[PDB]
C-alpha cells in the first residue's frame, strides 16, 4: 500500500517541485526525500520519469540549501537501484550533478560524487556523459579536500574514467 499511495501522490509532488513559490518547492523536496528513504516509495519515484526530471531541474537551479541537500540526497538514494541510475541518466542528471560538484554545501557535494560514482560504475553512456559535461576538470578540483572517504570515491571516479 506504501508503493500505491506514493504512486498517487507523485504527479502532485512533481507539480509542486516546479512551483514558483520557493517554500512550496522546498516542502515538496523535503517530502520526496523522505519518500526516497523507504524502498516501497523509492520504487514509485524511479518509475516516474517526470518526477526524476523535476528533482534534477530543482537541484541544479535552487539557491535554498535544504532544497539542494534534499534533492541530491534523493538522487543519491535512487542511485543504489538499476532502475534509478537509468532514470537519472535519461533526465539530464549527469550535467546537473557535475554542476553540484561546485557546491559549498558538503552534504550536497558528497551526495553528488557518490551518485556520479554509482553512475560511472553501472550506467552505459555515463563515462562519455561525465566527460562531455566537463566532469574531469571538476573532479580534479575536489582532490584538494581532506576527508579520506570523499577523496577515495573521487579518485575512483577518475580511475574509472
Ligand atoms: C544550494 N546551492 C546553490 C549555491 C548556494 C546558494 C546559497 C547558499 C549556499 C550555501 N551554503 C550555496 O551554491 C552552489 C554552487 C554550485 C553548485 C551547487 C550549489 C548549491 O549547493
Amino acid at each position: 500500500d506504501d508503493a500505491e499511495l506514493a504512486t498517487r501522490a507523485i504527479p502532485e509532488l512533481t507539480k509542486l517541485l516546479n512551483d514558483e513559490d520557493q517554500v512550496v518547492v522546498n516542502k515538496a523536496a523535503v517530502m520526496v526525500h523522505q519518500l526516497s528513504k523507504k524502498e516501497a516509495s523509492r520504487h514509485a519515484i524511479m518509475r516516474s520519469p517526470q518526477m526524476v526530471s523535476a528533482i534534477v531541474r530543482t537541484m541544479q537551479n535552487t539557491n535554498d540549501v535544504e532544497t539542494a541537500r534534499c534533492t541530491a540526497g534523493t538522487l543519491h538514494n535512487l542511485s543504489h537501484h538499476r532502475e534509478g541510475l537509468l532514470a537519472i541518466f535519461k533526465s539530464g542528471g549527469i550535467p546537473a550533478l557535475v554542476k553540484m560538484l561546485g557546491s559549498p554545501v558538503d552534504s550536497v557535494l558528497f551526495y553528488a560524487i557518490t551518485t556520479l560514482h554509482n553512475l560511472l560504475l553501472h550506467q552505459e553512456g555515463a563515462k562519455m556523459a561525465v566527460r562531455l559535461a566537463g566532469g574531469l576538470q571538476k573532479m580534479v578540483a575536489l582532490l584538494n579536500k581532506t576527508n579520506v572517504k570523499f577523496l577515495a570515491i573521487t579518485t575512483d571516479c577518475l580511475q574509472i574514467l
